[PDB]
Formats: C-alpha cells, structure tokens, sequence
C-alpha cells in the first residue's frame, strides 16, 4: 500500500511514535518518505547481501529473518515480510527498539541525510492529526 503523508501521519501517532524517545512525528513521516516513498511493499538490496524493507527499510542484517542472509540476527524477531503488510504495526514496534539502541535516529541514513536539521514539522502542518 501507498500511504498518503497525513493518512500515516495519523497512523503512526496511533502507534504511539509521536515524541517517542524525544522525536516528534515529523521526523517518522519524513524519514518514511526518503527511505520507502510511503510505500509499504518496497524493498531494497544492500551491497553485503541483506535486504532492507517495508515503509522504514529495516535491515534484515540485524533486525528481521529473510531466511537468506547469513550470519544476520533477527532482533524483532519476525520475518522479513510481515513489514511489508499495508498494516504498519510490525514495522512500528520494530523501529520502536532500532530507535532505542543507542544511536537514535541515526541508523536510518536517508534520515541523518535528508531530514536532520530541517524543518521536519512541515511534513505535518494541515493534517487532521
Ligand atoms: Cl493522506
Ligand atoms: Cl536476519
Ligand atoms: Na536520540
């Protein structure tokens, strides 16, 4: 699925990533926009051989089983492919614990890249919440 910027404005704050770990829903949706173009089925191949996926690109190199990536972890402890359902909540709590690690928001490079340090609050100004 093709989330518009509002629609998952809204469904992001309903899983409670509004000021998780002190970064405001702007940052989610605009990290979300560069890593997946709000695109749920998206997927990409990295140069090591893991894959990234689903609308965050989480890594199957730490975070999620593909069952093709040897050597990898599986942190969220679930398949690959359940980040790319049009229900976001698997993609959610498993950014939820990449957030937390340490190193913030940082661990999505479109993020550090594209949306540190900008106005990231326009990513939501005229949504209905
Ligand atoms: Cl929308
Ligand atoms: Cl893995
Ligand atoms: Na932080």
């Amino acid at each position: 699925k093709v989330f518009g910027r509002c629609e998952l404005a809204a469904a992001m704050k309903r899983h409670g990533l509004d000021n998780y770990r002190g970064y405001s829903l702007g940052n989610w949706v605009c990290a979300a926009k560069f890593e997946s173009n709000f695109n749920t089925q998206a997927t990409n191949r990295n140069t090591d051989g893991s894959t990234d996926y689903g609308i965050l690109q989480i890594n199957s190199r730490w975070w999620c089983n593909d069952g093709r990536t040897p050597g990898s972890r599986n942190l969220c402890n679930i398949p690959c492919s359940a980040l790319l359902s049009s229900d976001i909540t698997a993609s959610v709590n498993c950014a939820k614990k990449i957030v937390s690690d340490g190193n913030g928001m940082n661990a999505w490079v479109a993020w550090r890249n594209r949306c540190k340090g900008t106005d990231v609050q326009a990513w939501i100004r005229g949504c209905r919440l």
